């Protein structure tokens, strides 16, 4: 290890926004404070000095944003209160109204945070575990923090990923939500602006393991067409990538890279397609490596320890 590096939590929650190339990676340090690190043709802070919240330890984060001009960070307070986070140009770092609206979950709850593409309004969908293990969507449309859609039942401590476009053909935004079942099973949960939340459940992983992180994006939105991709820890310490390619559906299951017991996981995406994964893989013991891909170079290992590790 590293003395930078014995400041990152073992198993910290990791959150990730970006404008393109552009990079804000989220996560908890030892003492329970949430910081920044970011890429601006060079990584560089995650320092004590780059703070922008505190949460309970052990807490999950999740993050969102639109460019780097609106961005929004996630976690649970000592009381298992979800509380925000929230950046604005000009404005600097502050706290959003969220934890003011009391929402309580599971003490093992993830969450999972999207602006909703295609407008330029500020609306937000959250979704968090509350204690009877629901997953409960919660949303900001402008006039205070609301409760929304709720998705039903899933396991304990399970993984939230979550990820939003606007079809060319389409009026509005569609939502798609990854968690984990009681039978182990991941599954998918979908909203579409016309036919609102469908009730089907569709399966893409047969069995993982109880409480992987997951984690989704997608890239190249069009007529119809949308191109996602899911990230989870599986049983052989990996990130394994469920892809869904327009024309071929869930094709794809595969490992990627690999990494620490029960490390969690992040990742971003831009047009190209560009991919950036953030988890923990054991170097200098507890910093957080990139793994990334590109059309120049395919799969390829990234940052090894991102600041302030090095
Ligand atoms: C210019 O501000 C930076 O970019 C913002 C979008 C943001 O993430 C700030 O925390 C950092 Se701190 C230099
Ligand atoms: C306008 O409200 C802010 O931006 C919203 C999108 C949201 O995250 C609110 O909680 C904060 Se509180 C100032
Ligand atoms: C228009 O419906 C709302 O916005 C959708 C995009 C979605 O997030 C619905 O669950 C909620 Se209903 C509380
Ligand atoms: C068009 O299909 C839908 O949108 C895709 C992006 C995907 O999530 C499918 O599972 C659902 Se249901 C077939
Ligand atoms: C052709 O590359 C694919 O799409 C890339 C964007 C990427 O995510 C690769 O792992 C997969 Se491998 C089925
Ligand atoms: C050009 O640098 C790469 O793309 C940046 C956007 C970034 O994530 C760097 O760590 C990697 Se290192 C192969």
């Amino acid at each position: 290890s590293t003395p930078g590096a014995q400041e990152v939590l073992f198993r910290t929650g990791i959150a990730a926004v970006n404008s393109t190339n552009h990079l804000r990676v989220y996560f908890q340090d030892s003492h329970g404070s949430i910081r920044e690190s970011l890429y601006e043709s060079g990584w560089a802070n995650g320092t004590a000095k780059n703070v922008i919240a505190k949460a309970k330890l052990g807490t999950p984060l999740a993050a969102t944003s639109k460019e780097l001009k609106n961005i929004r960070v996630y976690s649970l307070t000592e009381d298992n209160v979800l509380q925000e986070a929230a950046y604005d140009s000009g404005s600097g770092w502050y706290n959003g109204a969220l934890a003011g609206a009391k929402f309580t979950v599971a003490p093992y709850s993830r969450i999972g945070s999207v602006f909703l593409a295609g407008t330029n309004a500020l609306q937000l969908r959250i979704y968090a575990q509350k204690t009877d293990n629901t997953i409960q969507e919660y949303m900001w449309n402008g006039d205070g923090w609301k409760e929304g859609t709720n998705l039903g039942v899933a396991l304990p401590g399970t993984g939230i990923g979550v990820t939003c476009w606007r079809y060319t053909d389409y009026d509005g935004p569609s939502i798609r939500v990854w968690f984990q079942t009681d039978n182990l099973k991941l599954v998918q949960r979908a909203y579409d602006p016309h036919t609102g939340w469908y009730k089907e459940l569709t399966t893409i992983f047969d069995k993982a393991p109880p409480r992987c992180a997951i984690a989704a994006t997608n890239f190249n939105p069009g007529k119809s067409s949308i191109y996602m991709r899911i990230y989870f820890v599986n049983s052989d310490n990996t990130i394994w990538q469920v892809c869904w390619d327009h024309g071929q559906g869930y094709h794809d299951k595969r490992t990627i890279t690999p990494v620490i017991q029960g490390s969690e996981i992040a990742i971003i995406s831009w047009e190209g397609p560009e991919l950036r994964l953030y988890f923990q893989n054991g170097t200098y013991v507890s910093a957080i490596s990139e793994w990334t891909w590109g059309k120049a170079h395919g799969s390829q290992l990234g940052r090894r320890a991102l600041p302030p590790a090095e």
